[PDB]
């Protein structure tokens, strides 16, 4: 089963989206070092209806399966990156919600 | 200028999945008569983190672009699946996350 990765993120503090778009920069490259991640996609939260108004920032990526999503885990450019990401954002961890849809 | 249009949701109620894989349904027969919606995918999370455990289901909607999504928003089969979706869960759309990242 295929797995959608979707992680919203919530900036805080001085140079946090400088930070993060360093840490997209560094899971663009992984991406096609990762057979299993078929694509990776990042951008704004356009919020268009005004629903998500905490996660100005979130990104995607698609899995062929969950040893996929596992490879990509334990990767250290992606524990690099997501440790930047967690010292990006609004108390740690906790301000970064991850939905992985099956679909 | 590509769109990333996110929906995830929090039952709430007796036959709320019931109704909400009826607007699936809905959505799914939808899609393609929508030009600009070029992929439309949903399906439980999984949460492998348990990092949003408040959304059991969702789904994701890819637009070319704004008019696209404009087209889709407009549409009188997705506005009455929609009211499904909102009907179905907590507090009504309160019990709804959209978030549309521009990709």
């Amino acid at each position: 089963g295929m797995l959608y990765h979707l992680v919203m993120l919530e900036p805080e503090g001085e140079g946090a989206m400088d930070r993060i778009m360093e840490a997209m920069a560094i899971l663009d490259g992984l991406a096609p070092e990762l057979p299993g991640l078929t694509e990776f996609r990042h951008g704004p939260n356009r919020d268009f209806e005004q629903k998500s108004e905490r996660y100005p920032y979130g990104f995607l990526c698609t899995f062929t399966d969950k040893a996929a999503l596992d490879a990509y885990a334990v990767h250290p450019t992606h524990q690099r990156a997501g440790g930047m990401l967690v010292a990006s954002c609004r108390n740690g961890a906790d301000g970064i919600l991850v939905v992985d849809l099956e679909v």
